């Protein structure tokens, strides 16, 4: 069960800009999902050799977590909220069709997911 490379999170030749989307991206979306009791299965890239998921990455084309995520805000990866917000939703989406309907780690997505719509609810106006 081989593990991809983890996706980029630092863009060399991309310059250093913060918008208040991103500032709420980081500060208040990543930073309350990330220290809720349900983050840690989405904190890093899904080891499928330490969890021995031979078909994972067979099935989930577009890996993404919350490692990830977090790193990318943290270097500025992102030109806008939306690429982030979408790596969001992708994390989700591959939890949601990868696992049973009436497994932990979906009613996990499903608390996060939840926190996660609630707070882009009310997403800075782009300015
Ligand atoms: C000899 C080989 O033995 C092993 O496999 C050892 N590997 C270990 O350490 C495995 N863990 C910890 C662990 C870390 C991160 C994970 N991330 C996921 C996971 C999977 C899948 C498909 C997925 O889609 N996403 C997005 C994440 N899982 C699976 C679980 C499946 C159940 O629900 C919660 C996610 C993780 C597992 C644990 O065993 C462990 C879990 C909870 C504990 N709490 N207590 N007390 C203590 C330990």
């Amino acid at each position: 069960s081989m593990n991809p490379p983890p996706p980029e999170t630092s863009n060399p030749n991309k310059p250093k800009r913060q918008t208040n989307q991103l500032q709420y991206l980081l500060r208040v979306v990543l930073k309350t999902l990330w220290k809720h009791q349900f983050a840690w299965p989405f904190q890093q890239p899904v080891d499928a050799v330490k969890l021995n998921l031979p078909d994972y990455y067979k099935i989930i084309k577009t890996p993404m977590d919350m490692g990830t995520i977090k790193k990318r805000l943290e270097n500025n990866y992102y030109w806008n909220a939306q690429e982030c917000i979408q790596d969001f939703n992708t994390m989700f989406t591959n939890c949601y069709i990868y696992n049973k309907p009436g497994d932990d780690i979906v009613l996990m997505a499903e608390a996060l997911e939840k926190l996660f719509l609630q707070k882009i609810n009310e997403l800075p106006t782009e300015e």
